[PDB]
């Protein structure tokens, strides 16, 4: 699945005005998900749960994003990647910080472990870029030369790039985190489509709450375009000051779906 | 119209001791339909009725196939492909509309799923394929 | 040690807004410190004390920086470079103003004297650049041809470049001076790491006060990044309007540490 | 893993009448450890236990070395390298993490200090060195 | 000194229907230690203590290995290589001293056994490797 999100900057913003340059007022999120054709519905639900647990409040990645910070020796902590109601939970622990890339792995062999990597970089003069990667395995035992070894039959891949302007306030980053959390909430179109091996066509193409602010000040996005099969949601604003969501699904190769 | 259908045979395959759900084999159906531009909606309904009657239960053509013998927006919606009296039905759901080709896929693993495609194209000056 | 500081301009600033160009709103400080491998802890404490005495209030360099001025015939005065509680103090006196470079040396031979040099220049159309250099010797007696001569076994080098936009008010320069003074205050992470021949890893990587304004209006910086071993502190602001501190340490050559 | 340790011999050297603290000589330790990707955390604990037991006091290998004879974040933290019963201990502290190589250095002059480095690298498709 | 250690992973392998005890994979440890000829026995004891403290439980280096993570006559005698609280210990025994290389082997099949070697050699005029 290919997912794109566009978030506006709210601090010192004038409603309905012209604000230039464009790159100084908007934050960009790009997510790519690769799932092998052998995955069933239950595997897709586990992948969705891993994504929900990655961005849950109190975890390293949302804490780093919401405060414009990187990874340091106080938010580098172990967290529950996959929550299964207290039984069968999958947790990751800090394992590497070489070359400026923070890494987490699960308490398993290197061939059967869930993998999480995070990095930050000043990509441009006025932009900062987060790169986040997640790897989800399918564990199995495979016999080579008459001897059994633990392996993974296949791996599901998730990658995310997040670009933020330097003028963003901590509240703007909090808004970005809340939009990220509300995108993948259970019951919303995108996770429902992912869990059922399907797309967004006519009955799951409905408006939904993207940012939840306790009933007051909530942000709702509504369908606005369906050309070429790409689903698009916008909020009640001008196209230069609105939340934008786009989702599409295709078959990348003979073994994977993107 | 160019319409293609794929029917799989679901199974489990052992790759070096690893179990994977796959299809042992797949059956393919390809059909092409040409309609002249002069056709009225009544003519198109007649064509649809002829296509439906070609495969009604009890006719020679479906009876030959059923025993492997011979002769002796608002439209991209999920629909039932195989009807088995309400139990064991196969339902396909829309998946993609890239390059003007609409696709449907059953709610299963991609390796064991039914695939339906449909596309229209102006092949000639007076014919729509 | 390599140290970098970024200071925002506060006068006529709107909180949370977009202010362009970038070079018209930020001041830059870059410090390089070279210490020979033969220096012990006591030598490092003396170097730290020399740095603390260079930027102390009432001395020529902070007075020149805080008022946008250069070096003239009223602030060219002798000052205590190293304070040792009134006994063993090291003081420097004016000795040269040729080619537009102000120089101070201690009351010693040219081979055993502490050296201070300062210069200013209009480096760009809207930028002004200060270049400051300090040389700290290790005195010894060395026998050549059977005759004793006073020499220095090795010298520790400090260089600083400071870039300020022309739109900065005197209060902005005062803020820069206060941040410079608070960076090297005793008890803070960087001087503690320098005095102990170590780096900033996990236990000295703590938040600290960068600008002290008598309890009210103080500026505090907190850890935000640790990639590649470089320690980074930011204040509670957007990345375009915040105080930024970065520190790193490496081995430049076989005889020195930078 | 590639782990290196340096142990100096502290002394004073006279360069033309000038006293400088230096190391007369240094002893080097180089070790490389290879672990297959199939290893479980229990296997890694077993490997660590074997490494610890290789150098326990009273065993042939440490006893040969002790007499110069033969056979007849949250991890970059300071730790005790040489333990001497609480008096005369040698402690190293983190210094650098450039190019994926972590370094530790004892609180002394750089010329008379202990040096410890550790780095990991994927050397092969199935081995981690 | 040149010290090598091999840790196997015991398993059964089917060669054409025939069961044989083998090792699925092996982990290798190689270490080289250089000591100058001027070193006193106290210096050698300090080196041994530093080596022991490098791998004490709770330190960053053994903790990284234990979780597969990174940084974030009268001497040829049997000894315990892996200590597991008196139950499940691994003991090696001397096997060979050919070509100046001493060897130890655990009491098992040769294909599933731990291997330890140690050898000394005068590499340079002032260094013993």
């Amino acid at each position: 699945y290919t997912i794109k999100v566009e978030v506006p900057k709210v601090a010192t913003q004038t409603v309905g005005g012209v604000e230039l340059p464009v790159a100084a007022w908007r934050s960009y999120l790009n997510m790519e998900l690769t799932i092998p054709i052998f995955a069933t519905n239950s595997d897709c639900e586990l992948i969705v749960k891993a994504m929900q647990g990655l961005l849950k409040d109190g975890n390293p990645i949302p804490s780093a994003i919401a405060a414009n910070s990187g990874i340091y020796a106080s938010n580098f902590t172990q967290f529950v990647l996959v929550d299964n109601g207290g039984t069968g939970d999958v947790t990751v622990a800090p394992s590497n910080f070489a070359n400026g890339v923070a890494e987490w792995i699960s308490s398993n062999s290197r061939s059967q472990a869930y993998k999480v990597t995070c990095s930050v970089r000043q990509s441009s003069a006025q932009n900062r870029k987060y790169t986040i990667k997640v790897e989800v395995p399918k564990v199995a035992t495979q016999t080579v030369g008459g001897v059994e070894l633990p392996v993974a039959a296949w791996r599901s891949y998730l990658n995310m790039e997040l670009t933020i302007p330097i003028f963003a306030t901590n509240s703007d980053c909090e808004l970005i985190v809340k939009a990220m959390q509300g995108l993948l909430k259970d019951g919303n179109p995108i996770p429902s489509a992912i869990a059922a091996n399907s797309g967004i066509y006519a009955s799951n193409f409905t408006q939904f709450v993207l940012v939840d602010n306790g009933g007051t000040g909530d942000v709702t996005v509504a369908p606005s375009n369906f050309a070429n099969g790409v689903a698009e949601w916008i909020s009640s604003n001008s196209r230069s000051q609105a939340y934008k969501v786009t989702c599409s699904v295709r078959q990348s190769s003979a073994q994977n779906r993107k």
